[PDB]
């Protein structure tokens, strides 16, 4: 059983933390109100790992469909404002 | 099995599919569109918020390729900001 | 085996038929001829059109869709722009 | 077995032809040293796979395509440098 | 069993090893890290043959690029050919 999972990150809300066997990440993308600055996009443990870097004038956002992340998974806005948008799924 | 495709705009920001399976293509403004960010949503079902899943812009990104989602049905679709068209892509399967 | 199509303003259509119950779908780009507008590629059904690619010279001028498998025929129509855009495949 | 595969087009080498088992085709990526007019790469017998550009679209991914030996690329327009990786399979 | 990995080249660190019954690196995404400047980064893998170019991204133009299903078999060494980054690698190894 699948279910449509999702988060938005920002200065004001730099974490969200996934915490249903399987996070599917299908997506991340910046939104219309998001500055022009770079912003990246890290995973935490339990060092943190980039998954994504993304600028509004340069890549709007960013297909990684395929990656299944093993719960717990922590998202972190380590650079810009946001909004920046996660999609993907839980399975299990 | 059964190729699958729709049109949001701002005449219609909203689009519900229903029949086993949604396999989610591609996601491509059209050239009549005009500048600003677009960004498409999937509804929660009713029983929180909208899952963005895409954002694209004319002048940026055009479209985007996401072969491999795969939606439990009914999903709704709902043009979130821009006035499109926007159009998706995919097969029911 | 491996196909590809070349769709233009000049021809604007171009049907896929023969396993090859199945056509791979693969990358679809612009040729260093094109112009600058917009292009939009669909499919159209046998006997509403699906847009499966919207493409630009300067912004994007190529994508990939490795994973799209479709049940032939299938008609493809270069709506809007001139061309040359190119499709390749690979038919299974 | 899995065998890393790399090859490099440009206007000095047009083709490069991959032979003696399927080829798993990763990326192709533009070199820095390139210069910035658009690059077109085929398959011969051709069907063109990509379009790449320095300010645009530097490179792209294909993770999924497999190809049957021999295969021929070409580096149909533009001067090169243009990589492709991928890995020989069996 | 399958872990996360991560890790991040620059003109310090211009080149890593990834060394190991079984393992795989799944390589999901290569990103350019904000602080990256204006150069094209080229990124390859070195025979543990020639060096097998994998990605190539320019802050300006293409600051990442995601390439999920690349399923390599260690030793894996990345070197940034080009580029002063950083640049940053993320996968998962598997088994």
């Amino acid at each position: 059983t699948t279910v449509l999972w999702g988060c938005e990150l920002s200065q004001e809300r730099r974490t969200w933390t996934f915490r249903s066997c399987r996070l599917l990440l299908h997506t991340i993308c910046l939104g219309e109100k998001a500055k022009e600055e770079m912003h990246r996009v890290e995973i935490l443990p339990p060092q943190p790992v980039t998954i994504a870097s993304l600028q509004a004038s340069v890549l709007p956002m960013v297909s990684m469909v395929g990656v299944q992340l093993s719960p717990p998974v922590t998202f972190q806005l380590r650079a810009g404002s946001g909004p920046v948008f996660l999609s993907g799924q839980e399975r299990y």
